[PDB]
């Protein structure tokens, strides 16, 4: 059972809003389907797949207990990409651009996490 | 009880080696002493403090079970910095530079994690 916090609210309504509509977002909006994309050994290499669609649903459904967990899912999504792919690949450059934006927005997130009731 | 893996070995001998000696590394090599630095409410805002000294010791002492845990400690260190400080602060620009290097190196880490025995 997760909860609503000021930081999670910010991650939803400011961070995810900036990322979801970005030019480079579309390949990250749903899980990597390795077989359709012809990606060998994707599930040997990546044991914790993650994508922005899953994160967005989790934010919408109060899945997270704390913003740190949501930020961990973002980090996992980006590092999965960096690990599976080559440093010069289009998808890695796209991920780097998205992560730069994510981290920039995190620098203006509310500082002290407090739960919101109603 | 942690273990030695090819990825943790890479994080130690390649990633931490590149970061530890960087021009901007020195403020990150030990925990943030908020009172000496005159940083109000540091421990209200940051509930999971982390630094490269602690990570380096953990790598040296086989504290981690998997590279994902070490990468999470790096991410926590950087996002702690971004959260406590302002987007334009010297320390945040320094952290961003270090994180760029960290993530660049992660893109060449061994892909499939396998434990090393002896
Ligand atoms: C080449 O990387 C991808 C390409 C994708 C994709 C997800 C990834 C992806 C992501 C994201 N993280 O690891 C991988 C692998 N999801 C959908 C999708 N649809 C689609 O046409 N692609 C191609 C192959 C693509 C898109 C962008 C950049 C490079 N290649 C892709
Ligand atoms: C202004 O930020 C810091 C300054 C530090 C520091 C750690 C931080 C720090 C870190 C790293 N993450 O959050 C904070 C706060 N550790 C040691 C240390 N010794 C030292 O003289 N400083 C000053 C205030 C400094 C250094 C670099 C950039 C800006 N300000 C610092």
């Amino acid at each position: 059972p997760g909860r609503v916090t000021n930081q999670l609210q910010y991650l939803h309504k400011v961070v995810m809003k900036a990322l979801w509509k970005h030019q480079f977002a579309w390949p990250f909006r749903q899980p990597v389907d390795a077989v359709k994309l012809g990606l060998p050994d994707y599930h040997k290499i990546i044991k914790q797949p993650m994508d922005m669609g899953t994160i967005k649903r989790r934010l919408e459904n109060n899945y997270y207990w704390a913003a740190s967990e949501c930020m961990q899912d973002f980090n996992t999504m980006f590092t999965n990409c960096y690990i599976y792919n080559k440093p010069t690949d289009d998808i890695v450059l796209m991920a780097q651009t998205l992560e730069k934006i994510f981290l920039q927005k995190v620098a203006s997130m509310p500082q002290e996490e407090q739960e919101l009731v109603v």
